[PDB]
């Protein structure tokens, strides 16, 4: 009965690969109902194939309000209202930084978490049970990170009396497609910074938020849980 | 000592308060002063207080075009900006599950893109000189609190992520980075409660006053000073000890 | 096979009651073998009495050296070197700093800050031999300058020694419980608990069970990521 | 009238040489009468002559409560009581835990906190009498970077917090400086390489003077950082 999400419901937000997969592939196997989404229909379909009969992959652009409506309403008909929320979608030289760059940064990484969280957090305060939790992996993409930290400890003191945790997972340097790709020289460099002196596995940063999305972190809330093999 | 003559600096936001006692103090320790307001009357009001010192100029920081016609006209009239301080606190209260979207989008780009507009656009001549301040002021905490600027929240955690991250890239050509944090200061509104209602919203407050717009204003000339060359990246809160 | 902490030693200190004895109740039931420890004998056979055949309790002093030693062969000799070490014994000298006496602050320096120091020392080599280690310092938010003091230096030790053993597999965390429910916070009257559930935007205290989580998270194999983190149990107060 | 500092009594403790000294001479160059102190007498004369006028220095150990009662007595016989106090008295024993020995610990608690704990309260009834009182704890150096201090450090901004909320409604604000990599007599000791080495951690691309610590010193204790408490004012050209 440890850290079970039975009975859940999971929507994980860009779950198409690395963090977002680990994510979605954890909470599946801890007994959550779970929904990944991509930005394409391929996207999804890709994540309905590795949850099967776990859950399923959804079509959505967490900058476009009306995606966000028409996947909600898709959720609470087939599954019911999401209990937990990972906001794990994002996307990343200021003498020449453009508007754009800021601007989508701030859309994309930002005030989606406002608007997503916003959307769920009706039907988890009517329940008296909930989970957000924003997964925060370069002035703008450092501001928007920033923003997420100060939202995410502000709201969980307005929903924490009504059963709502909402915090963030903070990872470090973690393997990816992206990491693996980097020549030697520059992964040895990167490792320089990390005392754990290795990068963490995406598996990793998945068991951490399986943590604080179960039962037991019900006292955890406006947080920010760092897993980063002591690099800050 | 915390000598600012030759300096030429730009406060955003200084019609009143906070604003306007930095306005006063960067006069009075040598600077050329040009404080905004949102509406040419505004800027009258600034050029009055300032008179000598400096003068008033009307700017929306929401606009690249008014940004860009502001900055021509000081630079061709005073020469480029030296000092640059950002009012990054006009705010009213609310929570975060009654705002909407359109309350969240304006205090996002009025709080929070117009720090990294302005201060993109005075960088260029700040490096040139390889000497440069800039200094992000948030907003005053009112009666509710912390509480109460929940809808705030967001934006002034970004200004100082935006504070740590740009100052690190700008420290090596001598301009420095920083913002002030103000607790609860006596403003207009809290003159007006009784004295049952300030000792309520002063048990949150260790020193047992409301700071002073010039209890800012000091904070902000210091780091402006030459004396203050070796802080960057920093957050110098001013609260009476709150929190 | 998750968070399984089977053939794990684990010493829990101070785990007479409350958090202490949740957290040594939670290790044992995810498989360690527990040492939990009180200040005398019979504190160290009520801790036998309560985990039975998942560990044993002895009696420990963390401010005698002597103590430390003895208690740490005794369980090297019989259960093998101690694989995740809680420190959760501390005490309180409350007072305001115009009347805080010299013994009052040096007795929360030794038994809540140098403790750690001592205790952390003399379980880090088998450690880091085995390339593999916990541990994890349990700070209550609880006139208090002594107290935060010393808890402000636990945690400033925590960051500073993570980064010199993080490379041989040992991790080092503390966990920041905020107002939980206690022997002492029973005994308060209803005027003073609703006073205190003022500061809490949760509405009620945390559970020691719920600190006992969060120890057990960060004491298994899926928190090896984890290091020189403070991790705060305290429904929305900071 | 702007940070302006006469008629005040300072204490700054440790005041022979690099921080300590430029604190005890800025302090002095804005108007306050200044004590500034060492562990032996000729330490206590040298700061004397460089003062002249503006103070005196004296012998004392932090470690040591009759000492630091006999010092506190001295001052205020001939001065009138401490109304600021700069704790800057520090050491460092480094060595990483695995083989740290309990005396350099607890050398190090001693020495650079407790002291804190220790001289704080001594002048506090002083300060809180006048409503009017500065405790600046400065929170050393790094130096090509030093672990054993790390708790030490950390409980000198723990105590700081904690004691500013005590006294704050009396007029007494407390705060930390919290210096980066600063030029001092062991930096420039170092090799070239070993200086640029240790520059490449910080943006600024140069070490911090003595003289910018005094500064931000000498700001917080001023009338004008009055609402100013509880805080630490980080000196460190970006560090971090
Ligand atoms: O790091 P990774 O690229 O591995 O994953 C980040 C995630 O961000 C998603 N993403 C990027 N921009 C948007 C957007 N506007 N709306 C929703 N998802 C987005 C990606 O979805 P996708 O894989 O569809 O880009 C991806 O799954
Ligand atoms: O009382 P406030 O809290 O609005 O005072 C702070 C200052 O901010 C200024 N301000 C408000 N909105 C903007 C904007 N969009 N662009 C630039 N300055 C602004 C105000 O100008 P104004 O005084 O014209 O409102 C005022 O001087
Ligand atoms: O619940 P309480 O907060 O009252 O005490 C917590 C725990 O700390 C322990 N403790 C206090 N002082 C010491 C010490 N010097 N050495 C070891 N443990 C100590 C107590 O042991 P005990 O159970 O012996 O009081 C108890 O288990
Ligand atoms: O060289 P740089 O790195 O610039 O400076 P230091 O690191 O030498 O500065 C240390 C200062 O603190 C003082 N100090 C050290 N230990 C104690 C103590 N136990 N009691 C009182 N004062 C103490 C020293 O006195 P002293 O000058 O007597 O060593 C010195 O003035």
């Amino acid at each position: 009965q440890f850290m079970n999400l039975e009975g859940k419901v999971a929507l994980v937000t860009g779950a198409s690969r690395g963090i977002g997969k680990a994510i979605a592939e954890l909470l599946a196997e801890r007994g959550a109902k779970v929904i990944g989404t991509a930005t394409s229909e391929s996207g999804a379909q890709a994540i309905s194939d590795y949850l099967g009969d776990n859950g399923k992959g959804m079509a959505l652009n967490v900058t476009n309000p009306e995606s966000i409506e028409a996947v909600l309403k898709a959720i609470t008909d087939e599954f019911g209202g999401v209990d937990i929320l990972v906001n794990n979608a994002g996307i990343t030289l200021l003498m020449r930084m453009k508007e754009e760059e800021w601007s989508d940064i701030m859309e994309t990484n930002l005030t989606s978490i406002f608007r997503l969280s916003k959307a769920v957090l009706r039907g988890m305060m009517k329940k008296r049970q909930g989970r957000i939790i924003n997964v925060a992996s370069q002035a703008n993409y450092a501001a928007a990170k920033a923003g997420v930290i100060g939202f995410t400890k502000s709201m969980a003191r307005e929903v924490a009396s009504r059963g709502v945790t909402v915090n963030t997972v903070a990872p470090g340097f973690i393997e990816t497609d992206m990491t693996k790709a980097l020549n030697d020289e520059q992964r040895t460099a990167t490792l320089a910074q990390v005392p754990a002196g290795r990068l963490g596995d995406p598996r990793e940063i998945a068991s951490a938020v399986a943590f604080l999305a179960s039962p037991e972190a019900a006292y955890i809330t406006g947080e920010t849980l760092h897993v980063n093999g002591g690099m800050y």
